[PDB]
């Protein structure tokens, strides 16, 4: 019942973060829309200037959400240098009826100071509908060659019932052609082309548009329009009007100078149809609500209480929550469980490559996923351990939203307990991913950081849009039922980890409190360990079936501590007893297998040339894991030595945050130098939260933790703020020597954790 209200609230959104601006509902095969625009200055330039899928290069100053809440809508701003255009896309949801409500958008384009004042810009609104028993029709024009006013599309489906979608006339100069062609094509007006293609290719908006433009050009060629006397470019690239029935509708406008137009989606089962007056008003309302929620949910503490930090927090937050996508389709999975994937022998990476080279992978599904993403331009899709970080701030904002996303993720889990770490769903998603990197492998794990979110919900539980956001904490019954239904999958994931990611104690000269607790990440190559999330952090060389990884064991610890709390809430006492013994064994086994007294930190372990357990110690993030994951007692002498490592400028401590790897480590700044020195916000965030924990409890390290917490919070926030101020972007990682953001931009993305770091009061 709370489920039905949530379903209905979240159904519609701009859930296509892979494109600048578009809408889809959370339904695999339904109605989608996308925006395209580009300046036209010549006969050949439109194909190069036209924008649709997100990218980041010299031609685009920046883009992002100024404001967003997926229940209500928001405002995105796009700063396009190539096309001399500052664009604004406002989207708003209007609840009502039985079909997930109505929505509207305003597209406003303003030429920048550099653009020719008489620039011609082509704007397209592309609309598609998949589904066997559904209809969509453009109501024809009264006029001869196109539309003087609004374009109305009428459609129906099982999912949406009856609806109307209107593209309004809009404001702005419409250029007029004196050419001969105008007698056949009109002087210049809004046009509509209504087409049909087999459902599975409808997503290919750009090629479909261009095929129509080319047919347009070929008609000119056949009909004696030539270089003797050519029509203007904008008229050459203006489609001949042919509205009708189909599963594809192209709405094209040309504008000279500034422009704007509305898109009004009117769910028939609701009240009166949506108007532009409705849009303007609900835009203003949504802004007020966003304003008030922000100040309550993300109340930035000293020294970030100022307005500059507020605007920064709003940008980082809105971009993260604005990344929410709905994805649908088949994924590519190797279901061969080839025995080479067991990696039980020396040299196992060569065996595994030989297996992969059998190419037994097949598409399977379809699946759906509702998730936030790291990067609109470079990787707009679900990543398993990233989502754990993304949901930390989102959960604060709207716990029901976060729980929905968690549910969405767990619904992917297969019978054995595997969720693919990278969710590439459907041909549209695949288009952005080289074939060689699509295949998922059922023995590949990723950190279970979604348990971190679950933990915070549990603590919240112990201690209509306003209502709906917090319904899962405000009605303990609802909360518990949610945990009840998820609990088995959580448990299945726990079991899967210990089955598939088991390390080898019993087979070597290995003494420890427990014969059981030992873990090794499957999937390592000579240079990489992708499944751990820390691609190129240095690990034992060469890789070896005897390896043990202290990060993985610490994640199993995070998991088991969570199972304790959740089981304890559902009174699964047979389960809670078992967990209690596993936790106890990991605490002991962390020390017995992973602690280096001589180095003063945790290390991964291998097996020698001589068949004996060797620690292989590389000072950095990995070394801190038991502390980052909240496993050490606040009086632990090991914790204190870890605090020395963290605070030590010659090892990890840079002015800009903690270095992934110590400056003393032989691998510092080597090779791709991905996780071999740069400052990464996700691990810094875990550190900051654990420092705070120790700083707010009686113990011997209280005052040290307090100082490190104060400084690290400051350093991390200021580095990310400084870069945002100067570049407009959140970055993937930060240079510890210069403080510059580097690798990819638009990383929102766990970089956005900074809103919560500024927020404090963990
Ligand atoms: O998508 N690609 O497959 C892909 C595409 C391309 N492109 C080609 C064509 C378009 C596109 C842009 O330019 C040329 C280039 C390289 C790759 N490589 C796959 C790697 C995926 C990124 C992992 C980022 N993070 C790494 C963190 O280490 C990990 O912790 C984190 O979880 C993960 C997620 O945030």
């Amino acid at each position: 019942e709370i489920g039905r209200l949530n379903n209905q609230s979240l159904l519609w959104g701009p859930y296509r973060p892979n494109i600048y601006f578009g809408t889809r509902p959370r339904i695999g095969k339904s109605l989608m829309t996308g925006l395209m625009w580009g300046k036209i200055e010549s006969y050949t330039d439109f194909q190069h200037t036209v924008r649709y899928t997100c990218e980041q290069n010299e031609g685009m100053k920046g883009y992002g959400w100024d404001e967003y809440d997926p229940r209500r809508g928001g405002i995105q701003s796009i700063h396009d240098i190539q096309n001399g255009l500052d664009i604004t896309t406002s989207f708003v949801k209007i609840p009502g009826g039985a079909h997930g409500g109505s929505w509207a958008a305003r597209i406003k384009g303003t030429l920048n100071d550099d653009a020719p004042k008489d620039q011609k810009t082509i704007v397209v609104f592309y609309v598609s509908q998949e589904g066997e028993n559904s209809e969509l029709e453009a109501v024809p024009s009264e006029n001869e060659f196109g539309y003087e006013g609004d374009v109305i599309l009428k459609g129906r489906s099982e999912a949406l019932g009856n609806y109307k979608l209107v593209v309004t006339k809009g404001k702005g100069v419409i250029p007029q052609s004196d050419h001969d062609l105008s007698r056949l094509r009109g002087p210049g007006q809004t046009v509509v082309q209504s087409l049909t293609y087999p459902d599975e290719v409808l997503w290919q908006a750009k090629p479909i548009l261009f095929q129509q433009l080319k047919a347009g050009i070929d008609w000119l060629v056949e009909n004696k329009y030539d270089v003797a006397d050519p029509p203007p470019p904008w008229q050459v690239y203006l489609l001949a009007n042919k509205p009708g029935s189909g599963n594809v509708h192209i709405v094209q406008k040309v504008f000279e100078g500034d422009f704007e137009f509305d898109i009004l989606f009117s769910s028939e089962s609701a009240g009166k149809e949506v108007t532009s007056k409705d849009l303007e008003r609900e835009v203003k309302q949504a802004t007020e609500v966003f304003g008030e929620r922000f100040a309550r949910v993300f109340d930035l503490k000293a020294p970030f209480q100022g307005d500059n930090y507020k605007k920064f927090g709003k940008s980082m937050f809105s971009n993260l929550i604005g990344g929410i996508g709905y994805f649908y389709g088949h994924s590519l999975v190797d279901r061969s469980y080839a025995p080479e994937y067991d990696e039980e022998n020396e040299g196992f990476w060569e065996d595994a490559a030989e297996a992969r080279a059998r190419h037994q992978e097949a598409l399977e599904g379809p699946y759906e996923l509702f998730t936030s993403i790291p990067s609109r331009p470079f990787f707009p899709r679900g990543f398993l351990w990233d989502e754990g970080f993304h949901l930390l701030p989102i959960a604060d904002w709207d716990i029901d939203l976060a729980l929905e996303i968690i549910k969405s993720w767990y619904n992917l889990m297969d019978e054995d307990g595997w969720i693919a770490r990278e969710q590439i769903l459907g041909a549209e998603a695949r288009s952005k991913v080289p074939k060689e990197f699509q295949t998922q492998y059922p023995h590949y794990a990723n950190p279970p950081t979604l348990f971190l979110v679950l933990d915070n919900f549990v603590e919240r539980l112990r201690k209509l849009d306003e209502t709906l956001s917090t319904a899962s904490v405000d009605n303990p019954e609802v909360g518990l039922e949610y945990l009840r239904r998820l609990y088995p999958l959580l448990r299945r994931q726990f079991d899967w980890f210990r089955k598939t990611q088991a390390g080898d104690i019993k087979s070597y000269d290995r003494e420890a409190y427990s014969t059981k607790e030992a873990y090794r990440w499957r999937g390592r190559t000579v240079s990489h360990c992708l499944t751990s999330g820390l691609d190129d952090y240095p690990r034992p060389q060469p890789p070896h079936p005897g390896e043990l990884h202290v990060d993985l064991m610490s994640w199993v610890g995070v998991m088991v501590k969570s199972l304790i709390s959740i089981g304890s809430l559902l009174g699964a006492t047979e389960d809670v007893e078992f967990y209690t013994k596993v936790l106890d064994a990991i605490e002991h086994n962390l020390d017995d297998l992973h602690w280096s007294e001589k180095e003063g930190c945790y290390c991964d372990a291998t097996i020698d040339e001589f068949e004996e357990h060797k620690l292989v110690c590389h000072k950095g993030y990995i070394s801190l894991f038991p502390f980052l994951t909240g496993l050490l007692k606040p009086d632990s002498p090991k914790l204190g030595k870890l605090l020395a490592l963290i605070g030590d400028e010659s090892e990890l401590w840079s002015p800009y945050g903690l270095r992934s790897l110590s400056k003393k480590d032989e691998f510092y700044g080597t090779a791709e130098n991905y996780w071999r020195s740069p400052v990464w916000i996700n691990i810094n965030y875990l550190a900051i939260v654990q420092l705070y924990n120790i700083a707010t409890q009686d113990g011997p390290y209280k005052e040290t933790a307090r100082d490190l917490y104060t400084r690290l919070r400051k350093n991390i926030v200021e580095t990310v703020y400084r870069n945002w101020e100067e570049t407009g972007f959140a970055w993937e990682q930060y240079n510890p020597e210069t403080g510059k953001g580097q690798r990819t931009q638009h990383f929102t993305g766990w970089t956005s954790l900074v809103v919560k770091i500024m927020s404090g009061h963990h």
